[PDB]
Parts: structure tokens; C-alpha cells; sequence
């Protein structure tokens, strides 16, 4: 669609091709933007963001997002790169220690608490108040920060991660307020459906969180690839009045109370009665 | 606890003991109110609120909700029995002529949902706007309605009852505006469990939705009796500056993304590994 | 960007070119869409409908929203139109009877709130059931409805209609579950700043009100054009897992509980003391 | 004209035989004060604690005569101090308690004067830790300990900024979102197992030391007291409402962010808010008493 043509971008947290950054990314320069690639030294090491960076023809910045000083380097190596300001940022960072460590929300380490607040929900602050000091981002620029609807619905096991999110989408509430009246920035996060992903395949149990997301879902699970081409749209023009939202991408899981597929009466091929016509939805 | 000593109301919606309206009656008049009960004159015939009515001493005004004229002679009598104003008003009045003639939400007959949005919907806004044109109700008085989460997140096979509730819902923050500015009368709406009542019965695959709100619900579903307790605290002076509110009254059910007890891959007596200690909440 | 090339579209209530419905017409046709146009007869004698399906190079059916009738006779004359089936529906329509005549939300009549009911919301569901019982919309097609946030939250003197959009967004996520589970069809509200067009200029006190919500909003309200390039993306093939969901496009408004500029104290000029640098972000 | 009517003694007897351990009580004008004194009124027993500075600054001393019990010092950020507190609580109940309230805020960055666009991150994080992980850490301690009965209530004391951004709230609306996700985390767990109800009551904005501390507060009430229709809560009015969520007839109602704000929540715009509203102005959205002050 040449969506992007002329726009410039930073994206963080593509760790690898599964990655929703990673999908961002390919998907954005696809659509004909400029971007800058920025992950942690370790993540640089251990993935395959270099063979991105590559088809992207651009660059990766080591970058902590928890480093006020990292993200100093990385805002001026970005706005180097372009020849000064862009328009569209992409936070796509997420991590617990606690989960990692197998620490359950009854027994938290809160040294740990600390670094998923800081890595999960700060880093967003952090990322912003830097290129914001800097002035990096063009009038009607678009931030956006991937998040999950256990910020808003409790979710078995999903553990500090869910208090992380809460405080993130907050966080785009408070800065989008100051920016969008400044400069007309809009800010943003996107609610994404359980992914397979290197932070998704942490979570407890999540093979089976995705079975009752997808069941729950009149329209499946959005894949990383469906969450580009809505983040996509939040990078275009065509959203320019919207920000300080929390945008579900999810096939309707956030609307849903109960589906027929989620009940444990449910068996596939059962005739659904709610309905006159199309009893057979998903087959006989 | 006399927490409503000295208060008059007026309820709807009593039709037999299994009613919240009958229990919010019972346990008003424990707690020190004089009550007048009404009903339409076929639910007077079919049910039991003459035995009620012997229970709060009081008396029994036939009313169609739907009718200005009624609601007019209603509020007339209330107030005669009452020698003046009352205090409080519940709304405990749902039906849908789709759902109890079976037909299916992609197949309405739209003058019976005429009639669904009427009795479950704009009977309040009639009951409010009678009461007030008539003065009927003291300063910081209080009305309720009772409504379901079917209003904000979709139930398969809740029909054009869940629309019914969003316009109630709606109707509770309109009227409560006025009201509140005016006499600083509260008005708010009770999003109550799945409940085994006379309408509750009519609900596509009610005992299986009940089922499924039971796991979701950390604290369980409540009971039309628990349901009456949290009514109390609306009406009570305690509760004096709640208005335009919502109330979830579910045990949990409306804040819950995913229990554990939700998931296809749960049976009673596995291991809880969101937690450290209490793993067999439901025991081994 | 060519968005929507090979989509076609079924549009209500384009009035005039100060409609929303008028904005999306023209956007979609611009963004390679073909588009059916349909007003009520009254409608289409009273304001410039023709105009703009001379523009989109289309026809206008003539259609009462409320009437099933009418429903069916529109969408069987728009599916001859397109060949077949089509891939998204706007629905663009607003009337209280209760607000045109001057009755207050607590002198309401109820046989116009009836009609403010019909006409604002259930024509939605009307509309959808008509649609699918005829098999019209593809796989992966769009629905989208306008609405406003007196849905959620009361705006003074919004009378009858605040209620009358509470009803139309539930109906977007009653049938969203069905449409999306059977023909992943998504159904989504678009809750719309306040915006000058004719039905917009009935709300009492309209240009107040549309103050206050400028104020309150740090982008601005969003103009009728801006809704239409919103609701580009929703019939776009990159909102395709996006269903049952009612999106705010209003600068913000929605997610603000007091800007600065909406205080009584606050005069234009006054340095803004919530942040350490751009503390005139208005001059 | 919202000053709600009080006089005559309300003695219900809710908390009769109940036990509370309640944060947060500095002064007459705290909240948490509010809620002791009327927990006590309605026949419960509580423990009240704060910080050794609070202790010392303040006047709980008062309170806890008032309320004829003991201060235990505690910062709430101190697993120590905490696990402290919960043993000092259960030898003077002799065993488990039914309620805790936490109703504890501060921003070293609103304190120090850092601005939204210019955090001190170490301040964010002691705003953080305060503000919110405190209430994880209070239900944390008191689980492990199995201080709390079944049927029990925990309530923390939160603000709309949690959802709608009010400007030169600061850190703290970030806070208030995190605090509000916690009651849910952890109400799920201590629901399932032990019925205990965990809630967030988001109240109308108050004078108190901590309120007096948001930018411009004057005008921040002002606002919030046109935008409701009952007008804004006083801290008794939030301890009447406290109450409810302690007694028995709330035993179904957890996980909920229950706005306490005589409507301000539900608002979009009322009449008084608007710029060219003033006093004695005719209503016209109502065909009677169009003049309602
Ligand atoms: N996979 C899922 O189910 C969902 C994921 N999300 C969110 O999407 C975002 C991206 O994650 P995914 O693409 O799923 O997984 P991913 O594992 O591919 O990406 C996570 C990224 O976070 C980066 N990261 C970790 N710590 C960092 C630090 N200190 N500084 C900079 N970067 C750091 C990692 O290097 C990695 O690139 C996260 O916020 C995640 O919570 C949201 C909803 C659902
Ligand atoms: N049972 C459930 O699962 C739930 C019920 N509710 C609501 O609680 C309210 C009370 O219903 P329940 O006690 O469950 O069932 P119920 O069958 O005991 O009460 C329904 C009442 O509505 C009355 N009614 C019907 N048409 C009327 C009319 N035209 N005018 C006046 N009254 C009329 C009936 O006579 C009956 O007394 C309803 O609004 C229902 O939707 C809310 C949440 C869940
Ligand atoms: N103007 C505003 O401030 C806002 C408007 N909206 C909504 O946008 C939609 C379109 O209205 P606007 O473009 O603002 O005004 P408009 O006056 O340009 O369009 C309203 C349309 O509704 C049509 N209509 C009325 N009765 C009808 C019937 N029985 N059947 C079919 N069509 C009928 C009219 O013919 C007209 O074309 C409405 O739902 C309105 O409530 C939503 C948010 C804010
Ligand atoms: N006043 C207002 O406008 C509103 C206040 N709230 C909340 O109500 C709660 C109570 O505050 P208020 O009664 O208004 O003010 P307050 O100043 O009377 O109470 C705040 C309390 O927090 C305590 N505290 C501070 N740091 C602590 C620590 N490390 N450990 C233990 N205690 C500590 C103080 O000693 C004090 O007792 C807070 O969570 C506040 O944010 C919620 C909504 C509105
Ligand atoms: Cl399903």
C-alpha cells in the first residue's frame, strides 16, 4: 500500500523471525518506511536480528531500554542515521524475572518486581522522556507499546507480567496527554492475543492460555504478522486522532464473555443454538 | 444490623421466593424499612407475592411497568400507604418475548424486542420519570436496578437481553445525572451472577452458563439471598455518594481473563502451579 | 494507497457533504472501493445525495433502516449492483424525535424514544440480520457503526441518544460473535468526536459542547474527514482480527479526566506547571 | 449542598466481633483515620500501624487511645517490618483478623517537584513501591502467615488517574493503575482458596497531607466537584463506604475498582463544567427544576 512512504522509525525487541517487532519491522519497510533496529547486546548475540537488520537495510543499536544512558546513545545514533527526527516508535519489550526463575505471584522476589517493572512498563517511560528531551519525533508521530488484556482480566499464572501491562497502558495515558497537546504525537497501546514468541514461551501454561484465548475468539488468535498490519495502521496518517488507547487485536477476545467453544460441554461438531441459520460454524 | 430503620421503598418484581426482588424485600424489612410490593396482575395470579406481602405486612399494587398510567397509580398508592416520599426504588424486571418463544438472536421478531427493550429497559426510565414528576422519592434516596455483564462482554445464547441490559445500564447514568444534581438521589445498577429464577430459567442452556460462571468466579457465584445483602448496602446511608455506577456483584467474574477451574485441560484435584502454598484449593 | 482496490461497499446515511457517511463515501471510491449509496427517500429528496453518487460513479437505493422490508429490497438491489456478495457496511444513522421536537430526557415521549431506539441502533441489527440471512457480505468483510461516548459516560443534554448508542454498541458485539465465528466478518462501533454536520447541529447546544470535548481532547476533535480515514483501516485487510470492539476517535477525549485547558482557572497563555520544558504548548 | 447529612449516632453493629489491622492513619484528616474510628463505632477491634516519621510527626497517638489499642511502626516497603507487623497484630487478636486497609501513597518526584516529562527514576521507583507494590508485599506477608479468616475483606485506597489522565497527577496515576491490577492478581488466589475479598475503592479527591501535595489541588477538587453530580466524597463519606466492603453483605463483590465520587466516574460533561456555565444559569437539558442550586 506504500503506507509509510517517506517515514522514518524505531523499533525495538526483535529478537528473532517470530518475533511481533521482527514482524513490525519487514512489514514497515514493506510499506516503504526507514527504520533503525535496536535490541540488548545479549539478544544481539543470540538471535538473528542481524540477518533483519540486513533485509531491512539498516543498522542494530545495543541498547538496555532500562539504561537511561543506552537509550541517550540509541535516540542520537538514531536521529544520525535518518539525518535527525522520525515519526513512529515501537516498544516490543517484555520480560520477568520472576517468571524466569519460576517465582509464582505468591512469592515474589521484589528485586526482581523491580527489574519486570523497570524492563516491562519504565523502559516505555524511559524511551519516551529521553526522545522527547531530544525532540526526536516529527509532529503527528506514533508511539506505540505491545501489552495484554491480563492488565485489565486476570489470567491463571500470567504473574507480575499482568501488573507490568497495567502500568504500561498507563503510562501511554500520561505521556500521551503531554505529547499529543505539544507536538500532536499519538500514543498508544496495542492488546495482543497470547503469540508464539521467545516471552510468550515463557509464560506458565501457554500452549493451553492459547487454547482458551482461541476458543474464546470468534476470530481465532491474531498472529505476530496480524499484529504488523495493525500497528501499521497506528504508524499511517489514516490514525492521526487516535491516541491514549488500548487497542484490543485479539479476533474479539476482550469482548467476549463466554463462547460455546470455551464451555466443557463443548465437543466439536455439537450444533449451536443460538443461531437460526449456520448451526455448523466450524463443521459436522 | 437496623440498617434501614426509618426508610420507605417501593420494589418491583417479586413474583415467587426464588425472586431477588423477594429476597431484597424479606431482608429490607429485617433491616427495619417499610416496603410496598408490586407486580403485574398476571405474576400477582401465577405467583406468590401475596404470601410475601403477609410476611412485610404491607400491600400488593398491580402495575404493568411498561405503562405511564400504571406506573402513574403505582406511585400514587405508594405514596398514600406511605403518608409522603419514599426512600428507595428497585427495579428487579426483565423478559424477553424472543428468548421465551425460542427465537435466536440472528433471527428476532423486532416487535418482540419492542417489547424485550420496554419491560427490561425503559420500564426504569418510566418508573424514574413518574417518581420525579410526582416528587415521589426523598433527598438522598436511592434506585437500583438489576442488570448482567452480558451488557459489556458477549454470552452465547443470551439473546437480546444482553442489549437490554447496555440500555439500562445507560439509562441508570442519564437519570442519575438529574436526579443526583437535583436531590442527591443515587442510582445505580447490580450486575448480578447467573441466578436460578423464573427469568433466570429461560436462558439458552442456563445451568451449563451457570457452570461455566462458577469456574470463572473465584468466590463462586452469588445467590439471589447474597445478592439482596449488597442491594442493602445501596440503599443504606452508607453508600450516599455512589451514583452512576455499575456494580459487579459476581464473585469475581467480571474482573476474571482465565481461571484455571475455565480450562478443557482442568480436573478437580490438580495441582495449582500459579502458586507456592494452598496448590489443592479444592482439595486432592 | 489503494486500500481497498476490489472492495465493495454498502454505505447509509450519507446527507450532505458535512456527513461522515459523505467523507467515507468519497474516501473508500479514492482508496479503489466501489460503493452502493442509500438514504430514506425524504433524505435523498432534501439533501445532495445524487451529487455524490455521480462522484462514485454509483447508484443511491432508497431504504427507511427501520423497515425490514426496505432492508431486504436494498440489499438485494445492492448485491445485483456488485454482481454478488460485498465485503464491508457503514452504518451512519442518528434521529431522536424527542431532541428534534425539544423533549427533555425526563419529559420524554415514548413512542418517539421508541423511534430514537429503531432508527439509532436497531437498524443496525435490522441491517445485519437482513444482510446475512441473504448471504451478502465475503468472508473477512467489515462492519462498522458510529457512535459517541455519551454511550459510557453522560454529556450534558445528549438526551435520549446517549441510550440509543449504549443499545448500538452491544449489538456490534451480540452479532460480531456470530458474524466473526461463521465468515470472520468483524463488527465494530467507531465512537466519534462531536462533529458539525445536521444531525451533530440538533444536540443541544452543540457548539458548547463541542468546546468542552476540543478542550479536553490534547489532539483536538477529530473532524469528519479524519473519522473517515479511520474508518479506511477498518474495511482495510489490516484490521482483520479487530472485532467486537468500540474505538474512540476523538483526539483522545475518551482516556482524559481533566486537561488543563478544560479548568475554569486556566486562561490561553498560562504556562502549563506538569512538565519541565514546552509548558506553552499553545503559544 | 453535597455535604452529605450527619448528627444522629449510625451504630448498625456491622463489624461486631470483627478484626482489622489498618494502615495509613497520620492525622484527623486521613482517611484511614476515618475508617478506624468508624470500624470501632460499628464494633470491630483493629491494630493500627504507620512509619516511625508518621508516628512521631503525627497524631495517631490520639487514635489509638480513641480506638483503645496498639501502634506497631512499620515501613509497608519492608518485608521485615511487615512480617513484623503481622505477628504484633495476631498476638494482640490472639490468632487471625477479618479486614485490612491499605491507604498508603507518596512520590518523591510530586514532593521534590519533578515533573511527568522529567522523572527521577530511583523517586519512580520509592513512588512505585510505596504506592502500590506495598499493598503486594501487606497481602503477600499476611497470606504466607495465614493471618486473614475466611470471608475476609482487604480494601486499598485509589484515584481515577488510574484510568483518565488528570493533569499534574504525576507518577501517581501510573501508581493507582498498578495498585488496582494487584487487588485483581491477588484476589484470585486469596478468593479460591479462603473467600477473602480483595477491592480498590477510587475515591473523589481529598484534603488530607498526602491530597494537599497533588499540583494544584484547589483547583483539581473544584474540578472534580462540578463534574459531580453528588458532588465530591468526603474522607467520612469513604469510610461509610469502607465499611459496606468490611462487613458481611459484600461477600460476593471482589476484584473490583469501585469509584467512590459522587458520579465523577460516569461523567463525560456536566453542565457546571463547562466554561460558559454560571451560577443561577437555567438548565435546559430538564423540563423541570431547571434551576436545581
Ligand atoms: N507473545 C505474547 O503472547 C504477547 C506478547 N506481548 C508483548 O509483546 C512484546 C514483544 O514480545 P514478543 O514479540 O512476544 O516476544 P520476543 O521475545 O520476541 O520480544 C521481546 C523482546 O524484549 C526484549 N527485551 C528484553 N529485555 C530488554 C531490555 N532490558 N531492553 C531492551 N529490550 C529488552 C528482548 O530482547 C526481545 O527482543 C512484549 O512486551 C510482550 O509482553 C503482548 C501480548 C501478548
Ligand atoms: N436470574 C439471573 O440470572 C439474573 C437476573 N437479573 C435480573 O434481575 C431482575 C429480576 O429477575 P429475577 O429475579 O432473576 O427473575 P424473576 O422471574 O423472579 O423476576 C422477573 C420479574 O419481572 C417481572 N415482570 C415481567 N414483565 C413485567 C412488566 N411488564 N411489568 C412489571 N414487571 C414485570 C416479573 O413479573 C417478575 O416478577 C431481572 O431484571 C433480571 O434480568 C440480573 C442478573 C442475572
Ligand atoms: N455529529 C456528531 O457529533 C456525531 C455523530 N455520530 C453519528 O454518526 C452517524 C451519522 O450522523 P452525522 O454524519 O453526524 O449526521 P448526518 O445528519 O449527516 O447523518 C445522519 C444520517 O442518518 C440518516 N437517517 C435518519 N433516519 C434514518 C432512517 N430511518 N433510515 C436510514 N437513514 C436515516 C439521515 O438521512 C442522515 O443521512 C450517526 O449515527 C450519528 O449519531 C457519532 C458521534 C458524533
Ligand atoms: N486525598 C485524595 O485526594 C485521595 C487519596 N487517595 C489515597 O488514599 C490513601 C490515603 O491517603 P490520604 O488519607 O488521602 O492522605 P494521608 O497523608 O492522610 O495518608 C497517607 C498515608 O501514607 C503513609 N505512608 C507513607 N509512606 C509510607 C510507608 N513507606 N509505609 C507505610 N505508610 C506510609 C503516611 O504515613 C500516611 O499515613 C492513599 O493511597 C491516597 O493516594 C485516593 C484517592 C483520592
Ligand atoms: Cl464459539
Amino acid at each position: 500500500y506504500n503506507l509509510l512512504k517517506g517515514k522514518k522509525g524505531l523499533i525495538f525487541g526483535a529478537l528473532n523471525e517470530q518475533s511481533i517487532a521482527w514482524k513490525v519491522a519487514e512489514r514497515a519497510v514493506e510499506e516503504g518506511a526507514e527504520i533503525v533496529l535496536t535490541n540488548t547486546a545479549v539478544s544481539i548475540r543470540m538471535g538473528t536480528i542481524g540477518r533483519l537488520a540486513e533485509k531491512c537495510n539498516t543498522i542494530v543499536v545495543p541498547a538496555d531500554a532500562t539504561s537511561v544512558e543506552d537509550l541517550e546513545n540509541l535516540i542520537d545514533k538514531t536521529m544520525e542515521h535518518f539525518g535527525g527526527k522520525f515519526d513512529f516508535m515501537l516498544h516490543s519489550i517484555g520480560m520477568s524475572p520472576n517468571v524466569r526463575k519460576g517465582r509464582t505471584y505468591d512469592d515474589l522476589d521484589y528485586d526482581y518486581l523491580s527489574k519486570t517493572l523497570d524492563i516491562s512498563a519504565i523502559s516505555f517511560h524511559k524511551a519516551i522522556q529521553v526522545a522527547r528531551k531530544k525532540d526526536a519525533i516529527n509532529d503527528w508521530g506514533s508511539i506505540v507499546a505491545l501489552s495484554y488484556i491480563a492488565a485489565q482480566r486476570t489470567l491463571y499464572g500470567y504473574n507480575d507480567m499482568a501488573d507490568a501491562k497495567a502500568l504500561l497502558e498507563s503510562i501511554a495515558r500520561s505521556f500521551g496527554y503531554i505529547y499529543g497537546r505539544e507536538k500532536h504525537v499519538r500514543i498508544n497501546t496495542v492488546s495482543q492475543s497470547p503469540t508464539p514468541t521467545t516471552a510468550g514461551s515463557g509464560v506458565l501454561g501457554m500452549g493451553d492460555l492459547m487454547n482458551f484465548a482461541e476458543n474464546m475468539s470468534p476470530l481465532g488468535n491474531a498472529s505476530a504478522n496480524d499484529c504488523a498490519d495493525y500497528v501499521l495502521t497506528l504508524f499511517s496518517d489514516l490514525t492521526r486522532k487516535v491516541t491514549m488507547q488500548n487497542l484490543y487485536h485479539d479476533g474479539g477476545f476482550a469482548s467476549m464473555g463466554m463462547s460455546r467453544r470455551a464451555m466443557k460441554t463443548y465437543e466439536k461438531g455439537m450444533r449451536f443454538e443460538d443461531v437460526h441459520q449456520n448451526q455448523y460454524p466450524f463443521g459436522e
